[PDB]
């Protein structure tokens, strides 16, 4: 059986994969969406399960004010010593100069299992990561990010000493390697190799420039030497190529003695009237993992099929083990927690913006802030995973003045979503009203507005995928629909197409309530589906 | 003795107006800065001394990552039933199409004691404002915001009961009023006058367009007649004069039987190559606060002197009472509180961020996030209230890496900044460094950079503000200055300049020090000077 590629689908960027015995774990960037970091699981590489969200109190991860595509961005998860290790960042500033941000390690005897509070690492700059050198020593490294005017922002790569025991950095850091003219170097993961220090680093940014380069050297600080036939994974030369942004890779060897290599990509839509080497696409999945495998040739790893990556790839000699669904097709909300593809923006689910005991069998949502605030919303959300899908979710909904609305939405961030909603009109009661948001352009185009009737418990929302278009749909009894002709481009849900520094994550599909008038008016919904079709 | 306006100078917005028997108080807005609302006192609407700052815990206040001119809004100050009562906001979005923000309710026995944790009220428009109605009962106002399409989003004025007893407000409430032409109707206030309600509004928008206007019903909830000469004030057809932006106005009747209105303006600088009715200016000292004076006719009040207001007001009938200074012009630092005219971005000081006890007749600031940063900034810092000042300061830092920078800062917001810092470089060792943020574009104009001596133990550094420039400069010594040849634009700070959609607070100027390296390293700053030179 081969691996198919992308791996993880959806917005699942920055793979940091790991080896514990015959198991193997991934863990990936979150950025704003709370709890953080998400850790996939398996045990073929073909197969992987959603495992573990670490990072699940505001002790750990406190990210209410921050700004889209800021929080948790690369980490890295290793496995030494008999514990996992976690490093991770919280970014709070992810336009201009700077990039006020904070790295940070947790542990844990087992990746599901209860998560250390965090010890503080460093500042100096993003894409920290744990190395376990094989003196028993351990080092973080991470880019340095230079503010200054005159200076290329990617600084080089820092490395420095961690101590176990004084639970801090210790010596003095050390610039070991300045990356290619690629630049833009960053995500360094340091690895030890027949007593050979291999360092592998992203280049180019993780736009359609992206690389994967790796140097190596005899001695940890170096100096490196660069690959020959360097970056060993890019699509930058090949527009057409259906895994773009090929890069920012982890590297594992296998309990078979094989070598693969993770990393992300994206795979964007294009426009018929552009050209693909000018405008090379538009990814609202976002920026997925992919596994490629590695061959050696006088000790340098090369991806087996060409740097560019492949769609089906070689599969170790594992037995193969598919897993169990980790979320329900139909979500009743039978359960005490909100089932693991749900996250919150930011902050955690309380009942300061819902509950699934109050109601039982409906999430209930206390009207907050709108889709616009980087602070308080009431929206529980999941990724899109596929080009082609249905979600749908019933709504009851009072509504008692147009302050308070409820429903279906399709997100990317703050100011990039599309949103059905049961809200209130003054003269016609109850109406259901599309808003659209493009990067921060309001618009409600249905002149018909659509009246509810009071005897309608439930308010049936529906959104039909198509690759590059989508549509909303409504019943008022689930079995006559009506279509809400408006054709919405999912294009601009994407990591291409929204505005500022932070273009980090994918769309999102959920059900969210706002209340801005004061009341925190509840909306119940009966169930969730998401089914890709 | 007249009163000379704008009688709270620098960054003073939205004032609200009241008295306490013979005892005259003032409440304004602070946005960002920590901590929040700022109480002034008069004795003779005069002299006007600071004299508190309510909002001082996270409990009552929490705006880590609070965009740029969010948080406290407008506040509204009242006396009744024996104590204080200050309405406040937290706006958190002010940009887009929502305004996402909440109102609350403190109360406290006096004005600079300890304020009660706060009532939660509505979200639904910022200028929220308390009225003691003659029944007894209490009722809420503020503006509604409507985030549809194809409606204004001022959508009028709303008006709901207070249940004191239940800690929230109660039955259904009221849109009371919509405004005039002016529209952008906000900043409502309910007076109870001769047995008619008069309610004043702002209009028009906080920048030149803005005005107050007022009407008056023998109901509460109206419908309200406009003041036949509405606006009673505004500067919108008078680009020359040197008040502008007049309105979000406050009315109190003194203890002697005369009346006053309270108002925010802008002073602006304006540029010899424009036309003054086409680019109304730049206003570095923000929103200020004045004082007219009010003549009532027929039931309806008038501003003395025209709807444009006067800098040189008829005082009211009362024994001057002047005020001596609250700062001291050279600060060293020797008591163990921030004086009361500093403050900070969005969070406490606290160990965080530094200590006026560590170092002893030092301000220490450990280094945390840069300038550009909503969240944990390391800075201290006080109002520009004069076109023409020096302020300047005396740091010891020794950097060793190029992401530890301290020094002298005037500042705008996270997008609007300079700094004179001393840093370090791998090439030259410790140097002074200025930096220029203009709306996030960052530049270090310094070709030639400014190598500090290892032997030298204080960095001494001076801004001199002269109107519509400014310049720094520097000393190794304190007795031979150094000028840096850069001349700033003090209207890049300005409300005017700056980018976005909050646009609120004025030119600060303060003590500063980053690490985004980790190491949290500490710069001790030695004094503050802030010296005015205006006359």
């Amino acid at each position: 059986m081969k691996i198919t590629n992308p791996v993880l689908k959806g917005f699942n960027p920055d793979p940091s994969i790991c080896r514990a015995g015959e198991d193997y774990y991934m863990a990936v960037s979150t950025f704003e969406w709370f709890p953080g970091v998400q850790i996939y699981h398996s045990k073929d590489l073909i197969h992987w399960r959603l495992a573990a969200r670490p990072l699940q109190k505001t002790s750990q991860l406190d990210m209410k004010g921050n700004p889209d595509s800021g929080g948790v961005w690369a980490p890295c998860l290793s496995y030494a010593d008999g514990q996992f290790w976690l490093i991770y960042s919280d970014i709070k500033v992810v336009d201009g100069p700077f990039k006020d941000g904070h790295n940070y390690l947790v542990t844990a005897d087992a990746v599901d299992g209860e998560w250390s509070d965090p010890v503080r690492l460093n500042s100096s700059g993003f894409d920290p990561s744990l190395f376990h050198d094989p003196s028993g020593k351990k080092y973080v490294l991470n880019m340095l990010w230079d503010h200054r005017e005159k200076h290329h922002s990617f600084a080089g790569i820092a490395l420095q000493e961690y101590s176990v025991s004084e639970k801090k950095l210790v010596g003095e850091r050390k610039v070991i390697f300045k990356g290619t003219p690629i630049k833009l170097t960053e995500a360094p993961h340091l690895y030890y190799i027949n007593d050979v220090y291999y360092l592998l680093t992203a280049e180019g940014g993780t736009r359609y420039e992206h690389a994967a380069t790796i140097a190596r050297s005899s001695r940890i600080d170096g100096p490196y030497e660069v690959h020959p036939d360097n970056p060993i994974l890019t699509a930058f030369h090949a527009p057409s190529h259906p895994l773009q942004k090929c890069g920012h890779a982890s590297i594992v060897q296998t309990h078979t003695n094989e070598w693969y290599l993770a990393h992300l990509t994206g795979r964007p839509i294009h426009s018929s009237k552009e050209s693909i080497f000018q405008q090379r696409g538009w990814c609202p999945l976002g920026r997925e993992t992919a596994i490629q495998k590695l061959e050696w040739k006088d000790g340098w790893p090369y991806v087996v099929g060409g740097k560019e990556g492949l769609l089906e790839v070689e599969a170790p000699a594992m037995s193969v083990k598919e897993f169990s669904p980790t979320y329900h097709i139909v979500d009743e909300f039978k359960d005490s927690s909100l089932n693991r593809h749900f996250q919150t923006l930011r902050i955690p689910f309380t009942d300061q913006i819902g509950s699934v005991t109050e109601n039982p069998h409906h999430l209930r949502l206390y009207g907050q802030e709108s889709l616009t605030s980087k602070f308080t919303q009431a929206f529980v959300a999941r990724r899109w995973q596929s080009f082609y899908f249905e979600a749908e979710t019933a709504v009851s909904f009072f509504p008692k003045n147009f302050q308070q609305a409820a429903g279906l939405v399709n997100y990317y961030n703050t100011e990039n979503w599309t949103a059905l909603q049961v809200t209130y009109d003054d003269a016609l009661g109850r109406i259901l009203e599309l808003s659209v948001c493009e990067n921060l352009a309001f618009s409600q185009p249905l002149i018909k507005k659509i009246i509810i009737p009071d005897e309608i418990p439930y308010v049936y929302l529906k959104v039909t995928v198509q690759r590059e278009t989508y549509t909303y749909s409504y019943s008022f009894d689930q079995q006559e629909w009506e279509k809400i002709d408006v054709p919405l481009e999912s294009t601009h849900l994407s990591d291409d197409f929204i505005r500022g520094g932070g273009f980090f994550t994918g769309a999102f599909v959920g059900m969210q309530c706002q209340d801005t008038s004061g009341e925190r008016l509840p909306a119940d919904f009966k169930y969730f589906r998401y089914e890709e079709t």
